[PDB]
Order: structure tokens, then sequence, then C-alpha cells
């Protein structure tokens, strides 16, 4: 297995020093740089860039600049995804986002886990923990989502939350660590 | 009432899909883009842009780039306002800032509330909650101020605070959620 | 003593209005602007800018753009320092970073303390509190490190932490405020 | 009263040497420069600039470049205003323009009066004379409108006219000085 | 008949709102923009632009920038035409210029007539009145030539004239309105 | 005598076809182009350009862009000269401007006379008529000053005037042709 | 007669050394250069350039860059003309294109004939042979159409064809030289 | 089925007028434009663009500019593919290229078939015919490969060939139409 | 012998992998890139670039952009060489062009031979076959000339020809493969 | 007397700290910067810049870039002056150059004398010593001409000479200090 194959298989891999991964990250950084330096008025150019970044034809995916991503192609998007200013989709582990998702400003979706032992960490080792963002969700600003976390559909994450553990569907959750406050009435 | 008139009247309105509001936000983003790509050395140009953004002649309002705002004209500023790097004044609801205000880096002043029910939220509805920042205040870095909040004059907000509720005047407040620690002696 | 000499001596000084300090901060902002607008593909140019900023020849110091610093020359770096997107080293007070340090995205290392009394604060006064980051450490994203804090070698800071007080060596610490959870086994 | 307050109150004021007024004029010139150097093809950008200039969301206000204005914010516009090439709205005194107004090329709307005595004039003094342009009007090319003048609704100003005095509604006026020729039948 | 066909046939047509005409005017404004932003040193480039604008190979047609025209292709030129700074050939109605013509600065040749009744004018209606400029003529600066006017060959128009009616050949004409002063001796 | 020497001696000369004169005009057109494309914020650069254009160190000579001149070096300026938008100093004949002169927008100072006979005019012949603008004068916008004219010190020229003949000192003059209305009281 | 007048009258003319013709070709090269260096995203700018090039308001004429033409004003276009990458309309002789025409990539429509004798050719002489492209036609990629050739309406030209002679209407033609294979039923 | 789904399933589809397909072609055209305007010296940037175009990390795929492709993601490449100047991979139908392939200049790989009947063709209909290029092949310059064609591994295609039908493995084939001349000895 | 010496001696050489040859090809691609991005109006710059490419002072060598060559210095030219759009001189093997040569658009002069056996070809090996283009020749558009071919002086090559074998002097030759049609009367 | 008037009168003056002189030097530095950054191909632009610098229409004055001068207007030139690379005409004191003068590369013509006493020198004082270069002279490369020096007509200055004293006409002079070797026979 290559280091990219280990990353995708959710095994420990050399994220920091593998040339292939460093080069795939470069491609995403180059496209993000072009996007981040495109005037907000250049609508068609932004659409072309976001599509080249995610390697898909997006359906109403709005991104407020700046935007950051590690690979781009490891972000799976639904239709109607609203991403405010300064978001980072650290996608070594697949980041799945449903339909009708509101992501506030300064939010980070982190899939990278480093070893706690400095000997293994200094070697460049990481384990990718995929993130699942359900459809019909709302994230306040200044939210950090940690590796392996699943946010159930219809859920609301309060501003400043650090989502360390899975949040069930149709729930209002807030805090550092993020804890469920109450259920949400999502009936028609 | 237009959707802009409803926004200003603190009623539910279509923020995401009203053409007038999308276009007024475009103007603020275009000015913010010009500001964010102006060399720090270009003092006169930065002043011109800051003044075009807020639609006012500022009196010692220092903004460290990048800066973000939704409308610009809905940010009411006093004299001597020091804004560090990466701040966002989400101003659908008026953001009133007094005189002599120190705003640390990575701070967000959020006035947008979305419905908890995904059916109403997916339709683009929002309610604007104005923020009142008193004169003679200090905000640490990484602070998020939530809709409808009032921070009394002479108050100090600790770094990493999530201001969910009103802070009284001459108070030291810290945490997520932000709670008053003690009063401040603000005598000459 | 000049205001720069008082800053370095850890005495109260006019940070905001001293021309020399305003001008030394301008130099760092001009270099940061050049770096932040350099395509990720321009490897040699990025190395030259990073080195001009810190006034030293760096040994494997990776910086993901954007990056911010106040002086640049008051950041003392070890070898193998990995800095993710949107970090700010507010270095009025010296920021000492050891070898093999992983700094996540959206981290702020703040050394500036303003007076609590608005009369002294409005005059532009500040006191610089140096930060010591030990070797072999790991910082999650969205971390804020406060003035005067020391993070012991071999320590791990969880994502979203607000480091208000010193963290001992070989410790796992998380939260707002940042508290030690358990010790780390850092043996070979 | 500041010199800006005197200008707006229709009192004598230092237009030429007051720093605030020189700086507010700079902002309008900077926006006019950006507009005048924007390709005619850049429709969205021209709209953004026109809106930043007048500090309002215009409704079908077409401006053929070059355009000049002193303040921009002192030009009050109606919907459907068609401004041909090389027009100047010298707006120290408010310039009110109604709905459905056709302004030919090389037209000047001048609100500045200087003293006749050179001693007072050389000191920089001016008096602002607001201009009222009624709705449903038509201006030929090469027209100059002088301070304090009112052009009644439904009126037509012939090419090369120098409008020194008020023109009544529904009238055809031509010449240097501009004199009424006959009334206009403005029935459906 | 299309609105372009009505314009050319000297019938009332929608000049302001017909897409074809708006688009043909855009082409002329794009070429004029390129010409107006071409350094005077770039002789060959200026020649190419002038020729692309008029859709003809010009024979000693000198144009001092800025220059404006509505269509460009509706300006019929002779050889040796000297056009000074800031001229506008509003050519909805054909503008025929003979050989050896001296056009001073700030001259406007206007072929557009709007209805006097605001109801018809607000609908975008216009009637094109062709202008005939005879060979061997001289125009002073600040001259406005009105729709349907013919200036006979060998004639001289004084500076600041508003040419409302036809001028006979070999005549000296001045004023607002433009009136013949005396005949000119144009013998060898 | 060269054609430049004849121009300066107020004799008939080939203005249009002499290579030396065509080339001296090019230099002025190149400097005016640079000035006309300099952002209003670039104060020192504008000052350098105006100084290079007039071949002198100006003392408070304000020029609002665009500005046009034929030679530049044939414009003799006093201190405190305020030139509004779109002025043209056609300086084949020396244009002498005193101290404390207010020149409104769209003003033309024309020193070129062409022969009335088309045979001599088509050959490129011209006679330069110097213009003398007295100190302490005020020009309204849309004014044209004809060759050989002298405007006495302390005089005021109304907007839209065509100055065909000399105007005595301390006089208010208006119209096409420009005629004295009354004397001005210019006492302290 | 000027050299431009001789060119248009289908007479021998100095194409290579006449200043007027060299200058009219420069105008087309300058507009083509602007078009070839315009980002595909800049839709309105591309439309303005194509219209300035052909000296007409085009009706759904799509051009994939790069594009080349000698004069541009001697290309007469119909509505719905789809021109793929790297096409050259060498238009000294008028190039008439009908409505609904699909032109594949790397196609050349050449109207210039040089003399066979090198003495006359070295002097710069040429004769323009107009090309008529009928409405409702399809050209494969890598096709060269030679001077004086008429391609009848409803016809299909196979990829790699060298069209030396007239192709009748509603015909499928392929090869070097281009020969009719069969008729097309377009009813 | 969408028009993209029909294209991929090898069914008749609207290639010319489907918005999704027009937009996916735009993305490839934008990346090709960036590649075609990148200096040959910019090796890393060219590699990033080629990888963004094909949506894969290429292994020694050399491309000489200009290069054209319709989708980019429908070109499946092996390692060591050498593409000379002016090649076009019209990839509506998948273009599969093996390892060690030499493609000469001015080659076209066309997968688009239009209907012979003009009624269906004018409607925008097309059928995608995938092309299979075997490993270890060599294409001379000026080669056109037609829809549905398979070129067997170890084969050589002569310059100027029009490949209308399948070519067997280890064969030398030349002409318009392309016909096998002789077999190739491809032993070690 | 080096690989360059082997190339010039008409021996098998590592064309694709020799560092020196790769670097000399880079020089030719950099000059071709600069020339292909030079506006047609820039006559002297084009001349300088053409002369730098061929390493010679050309005498009436007109090249229509785009142009391509491998080395440039291996193309020997005569006087009066007219090269139309999109021509490629692949000159690892010397290309000799006499005087008075007309080369139509989309012509390729190919001197590269690859081995037929894929084992040797995959190793990067090539053999250069010089091409000799006699004086007084004419090439139609879409012509490919193959390695080692001589086209006799006074010859005419029909459009679309694939020149596989030598063409005698004073001959009309057309087709794929190119064959002589008749001799040419080349008398005065 | 102003400091510029003292400079021109050959009296001691504040060269380093007088604002007028610092600003007149800026104008020359700006024109030299534009000249030094103009491509050698831009012949007409170089001629315009050289003429703007010297404030005269030059007659065959060739200048190889870079070129430096302090004022430009204090360099009096004859016809046919050939200036090689890296020359500096330090012209506080008038530099008079005759006709037919060959100036080698890296030559300095210095007219500035500073006081020997550091007290007066540190105050910014200088005395301008004009340089007279006779017609028909030749300067080798690396020559320095000192203040007040006169080089007689027909003279030759050897490479590396430091001209401290006057050189008589028709003489060959070499060395540091420059001494006459022999007279030159300058007869027809």
């Amino acid at each position: 297995m290559t280091e990219k194959e280990k990353m995708l298989a959710e095994k420990w891999y050399d994220a920091n020093f593998d040339q292939t991964l460093i080069n795939e990250r470069l491609r995403a950084k180059v496209i993000c740089f072009a996007l981040n330096h495109t005037n907000p008025v250049a609508t068609m150019m932004r659409k072309v860039l976001i599509d080249a970044l995610f390697q898909t034809t997006t359906d109403n995916v709005s991104i407020s600049i700046p935007f950051d991503t590690d690979y781009g192609w490891n972000v799976k998007l639904g239709k109607n995804v609203y991403v405010n200013t300064n978001c980072y989709f650290m996608d070594g582990g697949q980041i799945t986002i449903g339909d009708n998702v509101f992501i506030g400003p300064n939010c980070g979706f982190y899939t990278a886990t480093h070893p706690l032992n400095f000997h293994h960490r200094n070697e460049g080792f990481e384990k990718a923990g995929p993130i699942h963002i359900g459809s019909n969700t709302w994230f306040g600003g200044h939210v950090a989502v940690l590796p392996g976390v699943t946010i159930g559909e219809g859920s609301v994450i309060g501003a400043g939350s650090v989502v360390t553990k899975d949040i069930p569907p149709h729930s209002l959750a807030v805090g550092n660590p993020c804890k469920v406050v109450r259920k949400i009435d999502n009936d028609l």
C-alpha cells in the first residue's frame, strides 16, 4: 500500500513527508490560492474554481473567501451548501456534507489525528478520521469539528463549539466540549 | 415591506435569496477585497477604502487586514477603534461600536439568527439581532459575540469568550459561555 | 529608555502610538503581505520571505498562508516547526518555539496585555508577556495561548483550548480554560 | 460648526483648505477613477462602483464614462437616470435628481459659488447652492446648470444652455442665458 | 422592421432598450475604451483601433484622446480629418464628414432627438437626424452640432457655437444659436 | 527661422506638419497621459508629472484630471492656481497665468488661429495668439478663451462664456460673446 | 484599380507587398490576438471581439480559440455557426458560410492561389478564389477546403478531407482528394 | 437520465445545448487556457495544471503547449505519455491511453459523432464513441483518430493518417484511410 | 560522443532524456513562447525574437504566430521565407530552407525518427533525418514533410500532402503520399 | 537668495536638506527610473523620456541604460552625443557638452564639492563646480571628471582617468590624476 492508500483505508500513514501527498496538497493549495484572489464579482470564474477544487459540478455551493482544503477531492458535497468566510475542510479523511447545510464563519472540519507519543509524531505519522455532516444542519461561527465525528441530520451546532463526539439527529448542541441541550422540532 | 426593510425592522426576512440584499453584500465584499489586497504601506488608500466601506469619515479606526463585513453601512463606529487581524462584523443587524474600543484578532460579531426548524431555514429566512459595543471596552482574541448582545461601557472580554448574553458595564467577563468574573475600577 | 527598550524589558510601554514600534510593525506586515500573496508553487520565494521575516535561516519551518506576526524578529524558532493556516504570533513579548512543534490552523499566540482600567488603556499602554513553547509539542486547531504562558516539552494541547496558565511537560491538556487531563508516555 | 456642517447649512465655508472636505473629495475621486478605468463590459463592477459612489443602491442609473463628482453622497437620485459621457455633478450643495431624467453629454451641474472679492476667494471660501432637477426632464448636450437653480418636472433644456435662473415645470427652455420658449403638452 | 432598421430609416425607435442596439453601442464603447487607454506613442495600435471603430481604412484621420462615438460604423469620413481632444460623434443618425476638416476640442455632433412629451421619452424612443459636414470646414472648440444640421463646404464655425440650423457653403458662422456673419473668399 | 521659431515669434507657421512641433506635442501628450492615469491618491507622483509637464517647480498648482496641453513649457504659472476637471491649455501661443487663479471645469484656453481661406488652412498653417490671465481671477465652468485675449487682474468670467475680446481688470464679464456686466469691489 | 480592388474583383494582385492590404491584415491579426488571449469565462468580451472582427452582429457564432482570419470582414456568416479549435478562414476571396454549420477542429478554408511559376510568385502575386459553404453542413476535424470550392447545403465532409472540387448538396464526401461517397436523406 | 449520463452510456445526447455539459467543458477550457499561458520554465505549475485537468496525479505525462481537451476527466492515462504541440483529446467518449505512448504534433483524438441528417444535428445531438490507445504505441504528426477506434498495443501510426477503423496490435499503419502496411517485430 | 554530437552525426541518440538537449529545447520553447505572446503590432520585438531563435539576422523571414521549433539554431534560412500560422520546424535534424519559400498554414517539418521496436523507443532513442527545402518553392496549407526528404528547387507542394519521399526540382506534387503531377514551366 | 539660486550662482548652499532641491532631484530620479525600465525596442518612448529629462528636443543624443542625473535641466547638450552604459551627470553645477562627444561606459561627471571640515559638511553644504566638455572629444570607460574641470575640444581621455584639472584642446590625456601624454593631429 502507498501512503495515499493507507490514508484512505484509515490506517497510520506518513502525511507530512510522502511526496505524492505533499504534491496532491499543493494542487489543492494552488486552486484555493486562485479562488482566494478572485474578485467576488467574477461569479463564473469562482464556480469554475470550486468545481475544479472538489472535482465535481457543484449545485448551489456558496463559498465566501478565504477557503482552505487539503485535497478538495475528498470533500463530498450535497446541493445548497453555504460556507461563510475562513473555513477549512482538512480532508485527509473524507468529509461528507449533505444537502441544505449552513456553515458559519471561522469553522474547521479536522480529520487529522497525530500520535500522542512525540517519537511517532515527529516521524510524520497521522491517522485520518472521516467526518459526516448530515443534511439540513446549521453550524454557528467559530466551530471546530474533530476527527471521526458524525453530526446527525437536522442538528444545530452553537457558535464556539468544539465537537469532540457524535451528535444525534434533530438535536441542538453547544459548548467546548459540545453537548446536546435539547431536541429540535423539524416537522413541516 | 421589502426584504431590506424587514431586516432593518428586526423581522424575519429572506437574507440568502433576495437580489437587493445579495447585491448590497456584493458591494461590501468588493470593497473588502480591495482593502484586503492593498499593501499596508498604502495608508491613504486604506483610509479611502475603510471610509467607502462604512460610508463615513472614520476618526482613528485602525483595521488590520483581512477584514470582513456584510454591508459595511450597518456598522456604526466611534473614534479610536482598533481592530486586529481577521475580524468579521456580520452586520445585517446594526453593530454599534463606541469610542476607544480594542478588538483583538480573530473576533466575530454575529447578528444573524437562522430558524431552528430546517424547513424555514432552507427557505433562506433570517432574523437580524443588533449588537451594542459600549465605549472604553477591550476584547481579547478569538472572541465570538452572538446576536442581540450588549457589552456595557468600560468592560473587558477575555480571549476565547463566546458572548451569548449581555455583559454589564465596568465588568471583567470570560469563558464559553461568557460570565462576569469581577467589576473593574475605572476611576481616573 | 525608549518604548522598544521598555517592551523588551517587560515594562509598561506605548505600543499603539510610538512611531518606532508602529514602523517596526509595518515592516513585519509588508513581509507578511508579500508572503500571503506568493503562490504556493513559489517555494524558494516563500523560504526567502520566511527568513527575512524571522531574521534567521529557518531549518524546516513550514508555514501555511495566511500568516501574521507583529515584529517577526521576536519569534525564536527551533527546527521542524509546522504551522497550519491562519496563525498569528503576536510577538511584542518574545515567542520561543522549540524543535518538532505541530501548530494547527487558526492558532493565536498572544503576548500583549492591556490595562484593565480604560484610562491607561486608551493612552496606548501595554505590557509584553513572553510565551515559551517547549520542543516536541502538538497544538490542535482553534487554540489561543495567552501572555506569560509556558507549555512544557512533550505536551499536547487539544483543539479549541484557551491556554490561560502554564502547562507542565509531557501532559495532555484541553478546554477553555486549558486544564491537564493526564500525563503522556513519551518513552522510545 | 465644522466646515462640512457650514457647507451643508448653505453658509460660507473653507472648501479648498479644510482637511476633512479635501479627504471626502479624495474618496469620491478614487471611486470615480476606478469607474473611469473599468471596461464597459464589466457591468457588475460598474454597478458596485456607482453604488459605492452615491452610497445607495441605484435603480437603472446609467452612467457613460468619464463621470465626475465632488462627494457622491450629496447626489440624491431617482430611478431611470441616463447620464451621457463627460458629466460632472459638483455636489457641495445637494444635487436632487428625480425619476426618468435624460442628461446629455458634457453637462455640468455646479453648486459652488466663490466670492466676487478676490481677498475672500483667495482664502478658500465658498457657498454651496443646491440644484433641484425635477422628474421627467431632458437635458441636451453641452448644458451648464448654475448654483441654486431648480428645473421643474416635465421640462426640456436645449443643447448649449447655461441655466442661470429657475425653469418652471412642463417648459421648453434654450440659450445662454437659458430662457423658456414655450410650454410642453405632457398629457398621456 | 427591427429597431436598428427604424433608426437607419429615420423613424422613431427604441434606442435605449433594444438589446441589439445596446450591444452594438457596447462594441463601439469597448473600442473607444481601448483607444482612450493607448499611450500616444503607440501610433500603429491607435491606427488599428481607429480603423476597427469606423470599420474602414482611414486616410490621415487624426484623433486626440479621449474620443467617443455610439456606433462608429455610422461615421462616414473623408481624408485629412483633424479631431482634437474630447469629441463625441453621437452617430445613431449617419455623420458624414468631408475631406480636410478641422474639428476643435470639446465638440459634439449630436444626431439624437428625444420626444418632448415625457410619456414617449420615458419609453426609450428616439429619432435619428443625420449630420452632413462639408469638405474644407473648420470648427472652433466647444461647438455643439444638433440633429439634421448640414454645414456647407468651405464654412467656418466659431468657438462656442450651438449649430441649430443649416449653415450655407463658404460662410463664417458664430453664436448660440449659430448665425452667419459673412461669406468667405475661398479663391486660390 | 524654424517652424517653432515662427510659432514663438507670432508669425504664420506649419503647426500640423512640422516634425519638430509634432514631436514636442508628443512629449506633452505622453506626460498628460501618465498624469491622467495616476490615481488621485498618488500626490507626490502627480506633483512630479505636473512639474515635468510645465518644466518648473509649481507652488500650489492643483490640477483635477483629465488635463490637456499642447507643449506644457509654454504655460507660465503663478502660485495658487486651481484647475478643475477637463481643462485644455492649447499653448502654441504662450499662456500666462498669474497668482490665485480659479479655473472651473471644462475650460479651454485656445491660442491657435487657422486661416479663414481653406487653401492656406489645408497646408497646415496657423498663427499663435498668446493669452494673458491676470492674477486674482475666477473662471466659471464651460468657458472658452480665444487667441490674443487678455483677462485683467481681479476679473470674474461667468460660466459658459466665450471670451472673444480683452476684459479689463476688476470686471464681472459673462456671455457668448463675453461682455462686461459691472466692475467688482476688490478692496480689503 | 488598387491591389484591394483587384483582390475583390478576382484578378491577380500584390497580396504580400501592398501596404493597404498588409495594414488591413494587421487589424484582423490584432483582433484575433485579443480574442486568442481572452479567458473563456469572458463571454461578453469574446462576443464584442468576434463582432469587431467580422464587422457584424453575430447570431450564435461560437468560436473555440485559437482562431485565425486574414481580413475578417470578407467572412460572411449565417446564424448558428460552430467553429472548433484552431480554424483559419484565409479570406482574401470571400468566404460565405450559411446557417447551422458545424466546423470541426484544425480546419482551413483557403482562398489564396499563388502562380506556379516562381518568377511571378516571388513578386508577391496572388489570385483570390471565393469559398461558398452551404447551410446545414458538417465538417469533420483536420479538413482543408481549397480556393473556389462550393460545398452544397446539407452536405457532410469527413475528417481529414482535402476539398479540391465542388461538392453537390445533400452529399457525404470524404478523402484526399475529397470524393462523394453517397447522398444523405435530409427529408 | 441526464444528458451527461446519456453521454457516458454511449447514447444520443444534447452535447451543444445542455448547461451542465457546457459548464463542465468551460472548466476544462479555463484549465487549458491557464496551461497554454504558463511559461515552459514553470515546471511545477504545469504539473499542477495537468493534474487538475485530468483529475489525477500523472506519472511522466509530458504535454507540449497548446493542448486542448473537452472534459479532461474523461482522458484515462498511463505512465510515460509524450504529447507534442497542438493536440486535442475530444473526450465526450472516454479516451484510454496506455503506458509508453508517443503522440506527435497536430494530432486529434475525436470521439464525437454528429447525425448525418441536418434536422437532428442542428438540435445539438451527438453520440460519444470511446477511443482506446494501446500501450507502447507511436503516432506521427498530423494524425486524426476517429470515434470508436481501437489502436492495438505496440502499433505505429504514420504521419498524416486518418484512423477510421481499428488497428490490430504490433502493426505499422499509414494513410487516409489508415491501412496496415506490415507487422512489427517487438521482441526484446 | 555526447547525445547532441550523436544527434548532429545522424546517429541514434537519447533525445527525450539527455539533460543538455532537454535544456536547449527549453531555450527554444521560452523564445517561441515570448514570440507567440507578442502583439502583431510589435514589429521590432518580433524581429529581435525571430533573430534570437534562429541565432541569425534574418532577411525578410515573416512568421505568423503561433510558431514552434525544437532547437531554433538548427533551422538554416535563406532570404524571403514566408511562414503562415501554426507551423512546426522539428529540427533535431537540420532544416535547410532556401530563398523565396512560401509555407502555408498548419505545416510540419519533421526530422524525428523513433525506432519501430517499442523497447528501444521507450528508452528515448531517436534518429534525426535532415530536411532540404529548395529555393523558390511553395507549400500549401496542412502539409507534413517527413525525415530525410529533399524538395527540389522551383517545386510546388499541394495542400494536405504527406511528403514521404524526395520531390524533384520544378515539379508540382500533391497527395498522401505526395506524388508528382507534372513539371512546372519556370522560364522568365 | 534661495538655495537653488545660490547653487546656480556657484555659492555654498544646502543641497542635501533644501525641500525645493530635494524635489527637483526627485523629478529627475523619476524620469531616469522610467528610462531605465523602458525596453531598448521602445525607441520613440526613450526619445520622449530623454527630452523630458533634459527639457529640450535632443539631436542624436544616444543613451545606453542605466543613466543617472541629478536635475537633467542643468545638462546642456550639443548634437551627436554618445553615452554608453552606467553614466552619471551629477549636474548641480552646469554640465556643458559640445557636439560629437563619445562617452564610454561607467563615466561620472561630478560637479559637487563638499567642505573638507565635517562640521560644515554634516550641515548639508555644497558648492557646485560646472564642467565644460568641448566638442569633438572621446572619453574611455571608467572615467571620473571632477568639479570645475574643462576638457578642451578635440581631446581624448584614456580609460580609468580621474580628471582633477583642466585638459587643453587637441590633447591625449590619461591616468589618476589625468595628465597630457601628447597633442593630437586633428587636421582633415
